[PDB]
């Protein structure tokens, strides 16, 4: 009766990534956060064992991992270092427009490099004046001969400056129909006229660089185009249906690492002659954490399986899984800090970082408010 | 990729029970509640299509439906009439101690009658002074020759007076070790010295009779014994691991029928020139309802599959699924009443009954407080 | 230091109404609910001790109680019978348009009768197609000589059929400016062409009659007019600024009676060898109930004092106090049912009625959704 | 009708502290947090206008401000800089054992210095192995001639290293009765054998130093004793009844500054052609923030007035106000971050610091869990 559980191969993949995460990634998490620096140790351990971008097809030298497997990887990394979890998460986000809409030549040019881990990918959608409202973006791409000239800026780009390649969405016709006048392009770190802004000072995922892309007449070849002229936003949003699920998986992981730490702590700590775990009010809190986490985890796995089959209701299930899991992670991390008392408020324990990191999950890949707008559209048609 | 969904056979069973529920059961739900009377129409339609006790093995003339199938049946009935959903739910609860612990002869005597629907089952555990604290029960069974003599009372028995057979737990040794001095017996409606109390006046599931069993020197044969002397509480609690999941499935159904009604209503109703559904604050409420329901539904299906395999962690997952789904159903029904305004507060719409019925799901088969005690034990060992 | 408490005279008024409520009103509450019948015993005890309409000015034979005193009365009644609390609450709601906008002659005609308790008042604003959207009402009043002719219907009128007088809002010019084409009139129970609909079957406040007013060419004298032609909605909404606070006071009372009962119960009931109150998870629940109730109570008193002074920010504080206190009452009553276990789900204990009654407080005098619309307008200008 | 509001003198004090806070304190808040350094600018502006310790009696050169006035000061500072708010809050916490239990000579020695602002006070209760469980503390004070010798350690001391004087609680008889074998002493920064630990690295209130006190045979005169031998814990806990209210006032302030910023932001920011404030889902969020804040604020003022009169139920009201206001501040700050989107997650806006600072309010002066233990004791006796 193999209903409603991961396969044996998924559970073996879980032990393998857990093992890389606990030995190679976890030891460096406090320092990655404290110095706001890229988790280089984690990148190298993920690259050595093929967990840095597992979703890439075997045809390109990839692992060809399914959508649920990929979620388990991101979850198990996020359990110990949220910044590190963004290596596979943003590698998927940036590459997915190619995998969904790109020509065989574009795929063949870029995906092998991701597969071997010589290159990381970023995704450039958001701007200063168009975050949630992606259709109002102002970055322009103009034909010049067979070339494209890009002008404008993207905001908030994860792994910017480290990533070699940048999937960038830009207006290809300012008079074309709203939502359908935008195209996707691969931009290289060394393209002319392309700079980065100063790194953001953030609440959490501090080791993940977050920076503006600035495009000053960036000339790029015509073969940088991903899919069809004007179909770029369509591709960028179809991407978010799949990747929202991985941010759900991240939130679950962050929540799980916080619960693991709090549980271990309250079994050991004694006040009034008893373990903190022996107080029923604490038991009730722990039960609530565990029950909500498990509900979020299963809902993520249901959405991941939907992502793998491309089920017609993926839009609702990806928004619900991401929203739910991020809300739950926010509550659980806040409670994990609480359960350690004074100690939980200090950087000597990891729970305060986990609380800081959880808060991003409610904002990126579409604010939980936008998630609710998307869920309501699906219920009402 | 058949991960994290019901089988095609489960979806065909869903359309069949939905069809019986909408045509034969739903039309009578308001009257079942209003007159506090047994849903006889529903019993007859469930019996005619083999949904009154689907879990019984084919060996006994049953459907031999798996634990998830059984949950979908209870869910789809509970969508339209919570009182009716208790026909399969309490049939399982009452029969499960036989299925788990009874001899071939006991099973062969009672299960065929349930399978054909000539008999309903009830379960007698709780007492006046021992609800949550089952191990402190005072109903006694004393050997007399080969017979047993039962003395005491059970409280709160669902389908009492309608059920022909009663799985009753009683102390078989007042000096034996706590938790392990209790046995299970099948009691017939016509056994000597056995009466019922006056029906409870309840908030909801009003058509489901709820009554005390009174045992005044009830003489019954030695072959009424279910499993082993002293192992009765062990069996009764193992039962609740499986059946807690069906109360989760019930809560989901109640919540789903309330959301279906509220959605339909807010698309039609206009204030300030627009459909109520067009107000973003209402959209956010509806999204929250739908997202929480879906998280509860999936968590129930994960627990049901665990019930079918008898996974070692069933105890945690059944308590979490039941607790979560009942909490969520309470919130959603309260919000469904709200979304209809004045109309939602009247018995002309079904949402107020659905709110009243949802509240029981937080109390029976173990209060949500006891669910949290059980979940905390499992996390801490 | 007389800051942030009621006066000694308010505390003496509290003991007097508590005393009338516990002896004369409470004994009949279960029967008032069970038979859906008017609380006649309560009306007579409130009339005998001047608590049926205490807000009326001494100039009219009234008690001239301030807005906070009036809230304490409604609170202390609502502690034992929510239906009874609506005698002073709807007496205020119906009379307030006269007190605020009526001529000396209108006041002199109607308020003395309320003061002595020969007459109850109702308020007719809502319609079938205009609840929340009051400005879209369709009840019309047309001049004919010096008379007015009323045509249409009002929905959901509390104490209808018992009340002698009806403050009714109607369109006095279908071409006039939206919001400012409506007038208020006093309608007598015996006016020609005036009938009532069949009583609503409700979830709670079942002893309070709730019925449609039907106006079939109701001819009434020109001196029935309350304030100025077209200024009627302005008066009706100014009323709701004051009266929303009394529904806050009601919710507090309902919540307080539920907490009183649950506390008393969990001190007495024993499971597992201890009082239910000795379990820390229950302690935490009780603390949460008590803390939220007290926050709602104080916020109501702050709004009541604002109502008495007519502070400029009353609109925000009345909506916030009503919304908060009703949300809190809904949660507390739901938890009070839970704390009694099985017993809490039966009509032999009063907590289930208190839960049913609490739910109305989230809907009338402006849905909590409308309360949030009003609060957001005030924050944003 | 002067019910349920601050006096005119309280509102004039509010404008004066608001004015000092916005001009002299607010400009430095981001840098105080970013460099984890003491808010020296704020100390000097508070000292110049007599807001650094306003509660001290005029008899000692103080302002003699009442308990509500003192709460408004802490609230208005906390609106712009939570670290700065702890100057008056910890000055009160440290001095209160003297004000409540100290001799005229002890008061005359220490309070004038606080009043003029030449000295700050700290309070040393908590230890490594006794936080919540204060009665189990192990710091010892032993008589030697007329002197006392202190040995042990205190944990988590706010303003340690800056404060000149330290009210320290220590065991004065290890064989005496639990709870009643402890005394309070004033310790000077230059007493022999007294050192500080390395400053804690914290989530928030980073400019407030938090450090261990280490006592290595600290010899101090007999006249350092505050009140009576063995009555020290009694005094320390009576203190917390008053000071818990100021942490409520702090939380309110933090919440208010976060709401002020979010409101201002959502009126200006446009997506999809409209101000973010024009989206009803955002309106509902803002209403909820404002309504909960106001309920917390009033409940704090009610508790402050109780603190000023020393009402018999202060214990319940101080725990409820502190718990409620800190829970509400945690939710509101989390929502304020959310309402700014990406910007809210960066240190260029103050909302993320406000979220980090709010979390401490749930932990110090007694964890919200301990607050619930205290509230349940008061309800149940
Ligand atoms: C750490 C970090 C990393 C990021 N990485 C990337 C990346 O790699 N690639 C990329 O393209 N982007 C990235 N982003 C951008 C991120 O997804 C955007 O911030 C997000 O889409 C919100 O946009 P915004 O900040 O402009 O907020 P806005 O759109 O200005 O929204 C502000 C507030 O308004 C609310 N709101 C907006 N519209 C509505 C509506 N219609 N109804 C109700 N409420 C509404 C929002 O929920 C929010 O609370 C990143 C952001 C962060 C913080
Ligand atoms: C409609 C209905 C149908 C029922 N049908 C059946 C049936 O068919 N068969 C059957 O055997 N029983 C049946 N019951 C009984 C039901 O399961 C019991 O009410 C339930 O086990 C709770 O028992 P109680 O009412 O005695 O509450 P108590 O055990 O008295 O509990 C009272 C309160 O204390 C709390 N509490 C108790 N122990 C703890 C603890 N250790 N820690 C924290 N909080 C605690 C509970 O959660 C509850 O809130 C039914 C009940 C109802 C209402
Ligand atoms: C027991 C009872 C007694 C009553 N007594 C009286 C009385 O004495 N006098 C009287 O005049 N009326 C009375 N009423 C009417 C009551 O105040 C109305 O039901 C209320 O104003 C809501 O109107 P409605 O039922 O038409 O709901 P609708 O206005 O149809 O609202 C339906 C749903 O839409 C939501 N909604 C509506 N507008 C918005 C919006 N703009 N933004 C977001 N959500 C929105 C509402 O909150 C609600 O959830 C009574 C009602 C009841 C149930
Ligand atoms: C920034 C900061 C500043 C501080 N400043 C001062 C200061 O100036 N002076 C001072 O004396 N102290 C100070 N403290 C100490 C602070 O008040 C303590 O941390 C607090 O009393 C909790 O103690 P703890 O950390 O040892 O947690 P513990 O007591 O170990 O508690 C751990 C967890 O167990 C829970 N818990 C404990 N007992 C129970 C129970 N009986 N029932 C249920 N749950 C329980 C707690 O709520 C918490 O969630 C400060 C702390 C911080 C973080
Ligand atoms: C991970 C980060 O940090 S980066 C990404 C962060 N940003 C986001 O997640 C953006 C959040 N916003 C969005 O998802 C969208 O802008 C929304 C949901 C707000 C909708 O905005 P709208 O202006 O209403 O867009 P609309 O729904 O018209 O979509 C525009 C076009 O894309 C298409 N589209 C939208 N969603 C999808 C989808 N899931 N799959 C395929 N196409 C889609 C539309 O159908 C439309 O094309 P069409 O006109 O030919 O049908
Ligand atoms: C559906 C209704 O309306 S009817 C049922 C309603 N009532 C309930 O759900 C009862 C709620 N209460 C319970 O579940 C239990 O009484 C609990 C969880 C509170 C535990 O009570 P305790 O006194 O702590 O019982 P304890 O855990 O010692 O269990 C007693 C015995 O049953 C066994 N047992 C308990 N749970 C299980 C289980 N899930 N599977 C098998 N055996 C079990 C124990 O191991 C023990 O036997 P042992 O001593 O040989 O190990
Ligand atoms: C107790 C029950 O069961 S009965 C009452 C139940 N019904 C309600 O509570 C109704 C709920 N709805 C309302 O409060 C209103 O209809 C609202 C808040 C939704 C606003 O509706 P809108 O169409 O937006 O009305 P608007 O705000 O323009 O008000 C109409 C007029 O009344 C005035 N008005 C509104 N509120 C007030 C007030 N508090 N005081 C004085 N005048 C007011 C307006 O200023 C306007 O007159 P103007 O154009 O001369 O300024
Ligand atoms: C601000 C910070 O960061 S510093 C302060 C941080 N720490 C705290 O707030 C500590 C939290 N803990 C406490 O409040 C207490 O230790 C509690 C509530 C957990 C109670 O602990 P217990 O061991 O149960 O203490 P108990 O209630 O017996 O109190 C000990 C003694 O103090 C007395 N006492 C307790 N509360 C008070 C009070 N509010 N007023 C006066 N005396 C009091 C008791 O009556 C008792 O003396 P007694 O035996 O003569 O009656």
């Amino acid at each position: 009766f193999d209903l409603y559980r991961p396969t044996e191969e998924h559970e073996a993949l879980r032990e393998a990534i857990r093992s890389v995460a606990e030995d190679k990634i976890a030891p460096h998490a406090a320092d990655v956060d404290e110095q706001s620096r890229f988790p280089q140790e984690a990148y190298e351990a993920l690259r050595a064992s093929d967990f840095h971008a597992p979703h890439v097809a075997e045809e390109y030298g990839g692992v060809g991992a399914d959508a649920l497997a990929t979620c388990i990887v991101i979850e198990e990394i996020a359990r110990v270092c949220a910044s590190s979890s963004l290596i596979p998460a943003v590698n998927k986000l940036g590459s997915m427009p190619l995998i969904l809409s790109g020509s065989d030549e574009v795929k063949q040019r870029y995906l092998p490099e991701l597969a071997s881990g010589e290159a990381m990918f970023s995704y450039g959608l958001s701007e200063r004046e168009a975050g949630s409202d992606t259709a109002s973006m102002r970055t322009r791409a103009v034909r010049d001969g067979d070339d494209w000239i890009l002008n404008g800026q993207k905001s908030w780009i994860t792994n910017a400056g480290i990533s070699k390649y940048y999937t960038v969405m830009a207006v290809t016709d300012p008079d074309g129909p709203r939502g359908r006048n935008i195209s996707a392009f691969v931009v290289h770190i060394d393209d002319p006229g392309f700079s980065f802004g100063e790194p953001e000072r953030k609440l959490g995922i501090k080791g993940s660089p977050t920076r503006e892309l600035i495009f000053d007449n960036v000339r790029i070849p015509g073969d940088r185009l991903v899919g069809k002229v004007g179909e770029g936003l369509r591709t960028a949003l179809r991407t978010l249906d799949h990747t929202r699920v991985t941010i759900g998986a991240q939130a679950v992981g962050i929540a799980q690492g916080a619960l693991d730490y709090a549980l271990g702590y309250v079994k050991e700590r004694k006040q009034f002659g008893k373990a903190i775990a022996d107080f029923q009010g604490i038991q009730f809190m722990l039960a609530d954490m565990a029950m909500k986490l498990e509900a979020a985890r299963q809902m993520v796995y249901v959405a991941a399986a939907k992502s793998e089959r491309d089920d017609a209701d993926l839009s609702f299930y990806g928004a619900a899984a991401k929203c739910f899991a991020s809300d739950v992670a926010m509550e659980i991390t806040t409670d994990a800090v609480q359960l350690l008392g004074g100690y939980g408020y200090t950087r000597d324990y990891p729970v305060e970082r986990m609380m800081r990191d959880a808060k991003i999950t409610q904002i990126y890949e579409g604010t939980n408010q936008i998630q609710r707008v998307v869920m309501a559209r699906q219920l009402l048609k």
